[PDB]
């Protein structure tokens, strides 16, 4: 079974990078898996 998680950002063909990295566009949209990571434009 699984958990109730929304998306991530693999599952939207993102990156996961730090909330804090510089210019690595993140997505408000897709969620990481670190918790402390976000998601980017690749």
């Amino acid at each position: 079974f699984v958990q109730h998680r929304p998306r991530d950002c693999e599952s939207i063909n993102g990156v996961c990078r730090h909330k804090d990295t510089v210019n690595c566009r993140e997505i408000f949209l897709a969620d990481c898996y670190n918790d402390g990571q976000k998601c980017c434009r690749k």
